[PDB]
């Protein structure tokens, strides 16, 4: 098991992607040998887990608690976080990744908060959500406004494609402000881009409210929510992978799932250390009375 974190997997032939013919053994390998990446936004973050025992040809489960984890080193939070449910999830090692795609484990999602202090969220998410019949050209222009008007308020943001149909922007936060206060400015946003350009921005979700436009999803903001982690598989045709890019490469890109567990490895070659979020950890910054005004 020395490629899967020494933990043991059970069918390992079974198809996860039938497509690619992507087996259960090679997404634990995965997971072992990226674990590292993975950790960089799970291992101080609870995790959601979206589970496919049958494959993406079969339904997924999407938990956020459990009661009995048969997943080696996998950590049980205070059920005090939310009252009334089994305990919340939090994955901090190798062993507990691939003990988690074990049990069926295809996807990770993390919230917008860390252990440090789960009622100060260190940061924000806006999820670009486009009409399915939109050109992949109106999503590359809307991530580069959406980035021009975060220049302008002084916010440091990093990008990812999200492995699906649209772009992830993450926006960190010092702990100096409530789950509430976060969600309403990420709002704010969302709104400011629709009034500002209506015919290409929408802040109210639900497709029927984005024909023809993107949508910039705040929701991903609320306590308890959570977002695809950086690195971490989709379960769609191709197993496509959320994967950070710079700024500088966007108008690049061909779309949200370019990259899959395949050929991360190449994109990593090519990159050759360079990253994306290199000075993410470091970005000091917080909700002024000067973006207010702004928005
Ligand atoms: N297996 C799938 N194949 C095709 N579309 C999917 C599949 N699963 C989900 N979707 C679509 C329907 C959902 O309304 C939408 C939201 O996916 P979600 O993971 O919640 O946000 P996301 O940002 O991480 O992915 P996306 O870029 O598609 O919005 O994606
Ligand atoms: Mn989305
Ligand atoms: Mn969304």
């Amino acid at each position: 098991r020395a490629a899967t974190a020494g933990v043991r997997i059970s069918h390992p032939q079974r198809l996860i992607d039938p497509s690619i013919q992507a087996s259960k053994l090679e997404l634990a390998e995965f997971h072992a040998r990226y674990a590292d990446l993975l950790l960089r936004d799970l291992r101080e973050r609870p995790v959601s887990l979206v589970r496919g025992p049958d494959g993406i040809g079969g339904e997924l489960f999407f938990q956020k608690h459990a009661a009995r984890l048969k997943i080696p080193g996998i950590v049980q939070l205070d059920p005090a976080l939310d009252p009334g449910h089994p305990p919340l999830l939090q994955i901090r090692s190798a062993e507990a990744l691939v003990g988690a795609v074990q049990m069926g484990s295809i996807e990770f999602h993390t919230w917008n908060a860390s252990l440090a202090n789960l009622e100060r969220p260190d940061r924000f998410v806006l999820d670009l959500d486009p009409d399915p019949a939109l050109p992949w050209k109106r999503m590359l222009e809307a991530t580069q406004l959406s980035l021009t008007l975060l220049d302008e308020l002084g916010l440091r943001a990093f990008l990812k494609t999200s492995g699906g149909k649209g772009m992830h922007l993450l926006v960190p936060l010092e702990r100096r402000h409530g789950w509430d206060e976060v969600k309403d400015f990420a709002q704010a946003i969302s709104q400011h881009l629709a009034r500002l350009m209506p015919e290409r921005f929408s802040a109210v979700s639900g497709p029927r409210n984005r024909v023809g436009k993107i949508f910039v999803d705040y929701l991903r903001n609320s306590r308890g929510a959570s977002t695809v982690a950086a690195y971490s598989v989709r379960a769609r045709e191709g197993l496509p992978v959320s994967v950070p890019v710079f700024r500088e490469e966007l108008d690049s890109l061909q779309g949200a799932n370019q990259w899959n567990l395949r050929s991360l490895p190449q994109r990593l070659d090519e990159l050759a250390g360079d990253d994306p979020w290199a000075d993410y950890a470091g970005t000091r910054q917080r909700i002024s009375a000067a973006m207010r005004r702004q928005l």
